[PDB]
């Protein structure tokens, strides 16, 4: 497969900045969701899960096609709970019917990180909706009950190296696990809708204990009331991962710059951009615009 990026006809930066503004204003308004965490976290999880289906070997899956809109993908066990993020974006898609689904799902993730005080994420438009038969089969997204070797091998299919995987995983500072969606329960930290390097500091500074939860799965729990998945805890068990965790725990700016590069790469995997295509857009926040 080749997936060539095609700009929505006649649209420029100013049109996309209006879609960003609509998502950001609604994030401000629906602040009570999930005990006042807000929709910011489920929106960056949605942008990662529509992108994380990509296979570098045959160029299938990934964000281009907007195939989460189809039943097979939408009903994947690994996507349980993302329906909330889908329902959030739906009124926004009726308002701007010209934007492709893959561009809207990915822009939601960008908007959420920047409005939660994260780094600026350069974004490119141009994903094109593809038919229901291009929808990837279930089972391409990662298990949680595994170790650091599984994590490295899994992220190689998306061709992410060690630094990219550890930067990407720092998004677990946001939101929480939900027992009814995944069989795991708890937040990774205290400030869970503000984007910071807190995930790394908790992983190094808390006294983690391995326990079984009410779904019979194992997780690491701390005295503070936080948790870590076996796959998160992996990052301090592997020697290569652990040096990078320490680096981000001591330098949030370096974490912001590497998360920015890795997240853009994740959202663009599988897509060819022509030389004539616009440069990446850097959207202004509501605050930079006085809105
Ligand atoms: C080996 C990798 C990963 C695994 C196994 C994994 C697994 C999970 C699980 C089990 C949840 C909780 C779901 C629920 O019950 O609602 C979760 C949540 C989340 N994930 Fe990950 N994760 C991984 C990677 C990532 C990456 C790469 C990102 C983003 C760049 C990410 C962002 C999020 C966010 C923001 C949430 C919170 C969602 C909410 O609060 O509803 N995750 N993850």
């Amino acid at each position: 497969l080749v997936h060539v990026a095609s700009v929505e006809k006649g649209r420029s930066y100013e049109d996309f900045q209006k879609v960003y503004n609509a998502i950001a204003l609604k994030l401000r308004e629906d602040d009570e969701y999930d005990n006042y965490i807000g929709y910011g976290p489920v929106l960056v999880r949605l942008a990662w899960h529509i992108s994380g289906t990509w296979d570098k070997h045959d160029n299938t899956g990934g964000s281009y096609g907007g195939t989460y809109r189809f039943k097979k993908e939408f009903n994947d066990p690994s996507n349980a709970g993302l329906q909330n993020g889908f329902k959030f974006l739906e009124p926004i898609h009726k308002e701007f019917p010209w934007i492709s689904s893959g561009d809207l799902f990915s822009l939601g993730g960008v908007t959420a990180v920047q409005e939660m005080q994260g780094p600026k994420i350069p974004w490119r438009c141009g994903r094109v909706d593809t038919p229901e038969d291009t929808t990837p089969d279930n089972g391409r997204l990662p298990d949680m009950d595994k170790d650091a070797g599984y994590v490295r091998t899994f992220f190689q299919r998306l061709n992410m190296n060690d630094r990219e995987v550890v930067a990407l995983m720092g998004a677990h500072a946001l939101g929480k696990t939900h027992l009814k969606n995944s069989g795991y329960e708890g937040p990774w930290g205290a400030a869970n809708n503000v984007f910071t390097n807190e995930f790394y500091l908790n992983l190094l500074n808390e006294d983690w204990k391995l326990e079984k939860n009410d779904a019979n799965n194992e997780q690491w729990d701390s005295k503070s009331g936080y948790m870590m998945l076996p796959t998160d805890y992996s990052l301090i068990q592997d020697p290569k991962y652990l040096s990078i965790v320490k680096e981000y725990a001591n330098d949030q700016d370096k974490f912001f710059k590497d998360f920015s590069k890795a997240f853009e790469k994740l959202l663009e995997n599988g897509i060819t951009f022509p030389k004539d295509a616009p440069s990446p857009f850097i959207f202004k926040t509501l605050e930079e615009q006085g809105l």
